[PDB]
């Protein structure tokens, strides 16, 4: 049912189709690769920024990448079952946005820049974010981030560490309790599906992606790191 | 009573202070000012991320201004009364939080990118998102947002509004309804009182801002529009 308009390729759509895959929802895919149906696009005005992600579902044209990512996890119960525990969903969520923002635009940049950006990235998930998310579960010693159970803060940290060994093989290196939980979180039946060959899954940006946005949209023709 | 730890200015941390005082709730501020006293929060370890704004309110050490602005949302009924309103009410500040966001490095620009950096806001702000949210009152023939009733997607308009106008007087002017919107919201009795004289609001971020902010925190000395 739900129809994901975005580029064939990661972006922020990314995290998107991982939290829909984790809930078992199946989904189709409208990918933008001319200027022609994108000013088509803003004709109907459906886009209500003229922006993409944009996400047709239970008749509502959503945009705003939190604000669709915040409906897939309310809508399949992973946003915890009261306030204070959607507080921590929302705050571990935050860590691994940032995180996995400082990723987006490494394709545009130059082979220059992306070796910077590289260690800077690994350097932040090491020394910030990783430390952090170590300490939580071993605070709890439980399986899972918060109320003992899978959430969508679960599937966004995953999601991230897979981003960060994709540059780094051995980044979780000296953190066994994230070793374990990546372990465990690839297991579930859903998520385990996405992983596997023939999903909806996109691989790592290319130079195909970077000119199709470049046309499309006609930006991003300078991303500096 | 609620304490927000961030420095004397807007920042990140003044939608935070909107929400509260539009909630009408009292709340306590700890500025920083001395890099000694940043590193003692590191020390015990309270900022998750290493970062603020930071909220202490109901007994949790809250950092990631998105999560936090969502549990003050939620807790104070600002929030919509089902998933469906909650979609509308954060793609809507989705389009706000990005409009704001831009003003958000003004303060460390110079003199040269800031008149660059203003004529990019008024521009955004009227032939993107202002026609937006114009159309969304319009169409839906409302007086609010969403729900046709108060909800802090309208708080975080006013919010955004005023700043724009403190860079273009005028701005508004194209858009009656949302001249009426700004009207209707001010004169909500806890907003007409944050608007007020000896308030908790804060002003246009000046140099000695910035200077504190390098001071504390020892970056954002190189900031490009
Ligand atoms: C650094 C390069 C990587 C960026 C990937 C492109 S995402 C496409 C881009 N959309 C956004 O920036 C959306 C931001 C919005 N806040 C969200 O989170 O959805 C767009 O449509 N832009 C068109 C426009 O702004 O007009
Ligand atoms: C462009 C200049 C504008 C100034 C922004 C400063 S807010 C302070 C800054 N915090 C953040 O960037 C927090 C981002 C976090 N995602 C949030 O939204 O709360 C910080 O602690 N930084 C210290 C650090 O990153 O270690
Ligand atoms: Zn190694």
């Amino acid at each position: 049912k739900p129809v994901l308009y975005y580029f064939n390729g990661r972006g922020k759509m990314e995290s998107i189709r991982w939290l829909l895959a984790a809930a078992g929802v199946e989904f189709e895919e409208v990918f933008l690769e001319t200027r022609e149906q994108y000013e088509k696009l803003l004709q109907s005005g459906i886009l209500m920024f003229q922006q993409v992600p944009m996400v047709e579902i239970d008749g509502m044209k959503l945009v705003q990448t939190r604000a669709i990512l915040n409906y897939i996890a309310g809508k399949y119960n992973l946003y915890g079952k009261d306030l204070k525990e959607r507080a921590l969903i929302d705050m571990y969520v935050g860590g691994t946005d940032d995180l996995m923002g400082f990723l987006l635009s490494f394709p545009f940049l130059s082979a220059e820049d992306k070796v910077k950006q590289c260690a800077f990235v690994v350097e932040k998930a090491t020394s910030r974010y990783f430390p952090a998310y170590e300490k939580v579960l071993k605070d709890h010693g439980q399986d899972f981030l918060v109320g003992n159970r899978l959430s969508w803060a679960d599937i966004h940290l995953l999601e991230a560490i897979l981003m960060v060994e994709e540059k780094k093989s051995d980044a979780l290196s000296g953190f066994p309790l994230l070793q374990a939980f990546k372990k465990r979180i690839s297991s579930i039946p859903t998520i385990k599906k996405f992983l596997a060959p023939g999903s909806k899954r996109k691989p790592i940006s290319d130079d195909k992606y970077v000119e199709t946005v470049r046309r499309v949209l006609r930006m991003y023709y300078d991303v500096k790191p």
